[PDB]
C-alpha cells in the first residue's frame, strides 16, 4: 500500500550520488505517472525492447513488482547487459550535486573511466523516484556507491617487525613482505587485472631460489597456475618483477586478502654512504582494473621500503710524519662478538670486489672495508709495515645511524673512536668515483730506530 500523494508534490525529483571524481549513468526504465492517489508506470520506448528478450533473462513487465533481494541484483545484471550491448544513451549524473530527474525506476551505473582514490567502480543500482519513506514519498534521494578500497604496503621483515627501513651488512638477507588487499567486482565481470610490478635498485639481488610464497591468509597460491612470475635484469642495474594473476583464482578469497613473502641479498654494487640518501630500495606497484566495462580503465597503488649500509677506509701514516703513506700494513676487522665482517673491499681500479683476508694496505696506504651496518667494530693491525712496530691495541670505532621523527633510518652516519685509542683518529670521509662516500679512520705507525754505536 503506497503513501497518499501530496498536492504540492513536485514533478520532478532528484539523485543525488557522493563519489568523487566519478561520473555515473541514469538508465529511465519506467516513467511514473500520477492518477488519483497512486503512481502508475509506463515504459520507455527506448528501452521498450528489454522486455521479454530472450538473452537478457526474458524478463516481463509484471515481473518487476515482485522480485527476491538477489533477483533484483540480478535483474540490475540483465538490464546493464542490455544497456551495453545495445549501446543505449543516458543521463549523467554528476558529483556531490542535486541532480534532477523524471519520476520513475532506474538503472544506475558507474560510467566515468577513472574516479579520485583507490577505490573500484561502483556495481550497478536499481533505484525508483520518488520512493517510499513511511508514511510518505522522498522526491529527493541518495544513493551511496556500492564499492570497495584496496590497500597495499610494503615491509622490511626484521626481527620478526615490520619497518619501512632498515640497515644490513653486505651479504645479508632483506625479507620483504608485502599486504594487499584483492578487489571485488560484480559477477558478470571478466578481463580482470590483477598485477604487481616490484623494482628492486641495483644493490639487490633478487633470491630466486627462495622466491615468492603467495598466501591468502591460510590459502597457498600455485606459481605457473594462479600467477606467472617475470623477472628482468634492467641496464641500470635494477631487476624489475612482475607478478601476474589469474584473479578468477583469488576471486573468493578477498576476505583475506594477498600476502606476498620474498627476499632479495644485499650486494656489492650497494650504495655505500653516510650521507641522507635514497638507498637500496624495494618498489612494490600493484596495478587493477577500476571500471571492468570501460575500456583502460585500471588504478594503481604503491609504496616502497630501503635497506641502508656503509663503510669506512682506513688510512696508514708514520707516527712522527702523517704525511708518510705507509704499504704493506694489513688489518682485519671484526664486529661485537668477535666474527670477521666486511669481506668486500675496493680495486686499485675502483671496482667492488670480494676480500678474502685481511685488507692490505695501498701504496698511498689506503684499505676499504665496505658493506658494514652500524654498530662496534675492532680494527686490529694484523702485520705491521715494513721496519714498524707493531699496535699494541685494537683501534675500536662505533658507527652510528642518523634516524628521522617517525624512527626510520635517513642513510646519514657518523663514527667515532669508541675505545679511545691515540694511534688512530676520524679524518676527511672517502668520496669514490662510483658515489659512495666512505668514513675515514687514519692509523699511526711507529718506525723502528737504531742506536748509535761508538
Amino acid at each position: 500500500m503506497t503513501p497518499s500523494i501530496s498536492k504540492d508534490a513536485p514533478i520532478k525529483g532528484s539523485i543525488t550520488i557522493s563519489k568523487k571524481g566519478a561520473t555515473f549513468t541514469a538508465y529511465k526504465l519506467l516513467d511514473a505517472i500520477k492518477s488519483g492517489d497512486a503512481y502508475e508506470y509506463s515504459v520507455n520506448s527506448d528501452l521498450k525492447d528489454f522486455f521479454n528478450n530472450s538473452n537478457y533473462g526474458s524478463y516481463s513487465q509484471e515481473s518487476i513488482q515482485k522480485l527476491n533481494g538477489e533477483q533484483v541484483k540480478e535483474f540490475a545484471i540483465n538490464l546493464h547487459k542490455y544497456i551495453l550491448e545495445n549501446k543505449k544513451s543516458g543521463q549523467e549524473l554528476k558529483d556531490g550535486q542535486k541532480n534532477t530527474v523524471d519520476l520513475g525506476y532506474y538503472l544506475v551505473t558507474e560510467t566515468s573511466s577513472d574516479s579520485e582514490g583507490a577505490a573500484v567502480a561502483s556495481t550497478p543500482i536499481i533505484v525508483s523516484v520518488p520512493q517510499v519513506s513511511g508514511d510518505s514519498w522522498n522526491y529527493d534521494v541518495t544513493i551511496n556507491p556500492k564499492d570497495n578500497t584496496p590497500i597495499l604496503e610494503k615491509n622490511i621483515v626484521k626481527e620478526n617487525q615490520r619497518v619501512k627501513t632498515s640497515s644490513e651488512n653486505i651479504g645479508d638477507v632483506v625479507k620483504y613482505e608485502v599486504k594487499a588487499s584483492i578487489p571485488v567486482y560484480q559477477k558478470n565481470a571478466q578481463n580482470i587485472m590483477y598485477k604487481f610490478t616490484d623494482t628492486m635498485s641495483k644493490g639487490l639481488t633478487y633470491d630466486e631460489k627462495t622466491g615468492f610464497k603467495v598466501t591468502s591468509g591460510d590459502k597457498v597460491f600455485a606459481k605457473d597456475t594462479d600467477y606467472t612470475v617475470d623477472v628482468k635484469k634492467q641496464e641500470d642495474g635494477s631487476t624489475v618483477i612482475t607478478i601476474n594473476f589469474v584473479y578468477e583464482n583469488i576471486k573468493a578469497y578477498a576476505e583475506t586478502g594477498i600476502t606476498l613473502n620474498y627476499q632479495a641479498t644485499l650486494n656489492k654494487d650497494a650504495v655505500i654512504s653516510n650521507k641522507e640518501n635514497l638507498g637500496n630500495t624495494n618498489n612494490i606497484q600493484l596495478d587493477y582494473t577500476n571500471n571492468p566495462h570501460v575500456k583502460d580503465s585500471y588504478k594503481k597503488l604503491t609504496d616502497k621500503v630501503t635497506t641502508y649500509t656503509f663503510g669506512f677506509g682506513i688510512t696508514k701514516v708514520d707516527s712522527e710524519l702523517n704525511s708518510k703513506l705507509l704499504q704493506g700494513a694489513e688489518f682485519s676487522v671484526k664486529d661485537a662478538g668477535g666474527k670477521i665482517v666486511a669481506k668486500y673491499t675496493y680495486d686499485e681500479k675502483g671496482q667492488v670486489v670480494y676480500l678474502s683476508g685481511n685488507g692490505v694496505t695501498n701504496s698511498k696506504g689506503i684499505t676499504t672495508f665496505l658493506g658494514l651496518k652500524e654498530g662496534k667494530y675492532f680494527i686490529t693491525e694484523e702485520v705491521a709495515p715494513s721496519g714498524y712496530s707493531l699496535l699494541k691495541n685494537p683501534v675500536e670505532v662505533t658507527i652510528t645511524a642518523n634516524k628521522d621523527e617517525s624512527g626510520n633510518y635517513t642513510g646519514a652516519a657518523t663514527i667515532e673512536i669508541s675505545n679511545g685509542n691515540k694511534a688512530g683518529q676520524i679524518i676527511n670521509d672517502i668520496s669514490e668515483k662510483d658515489g659512495n662516500i666512505l668514513f675515514n679512520v687514519q692509523i699511526e705507525n711507529h718506525a723502528g730506530f737504531s742506536l748509535p754505536s761508538t
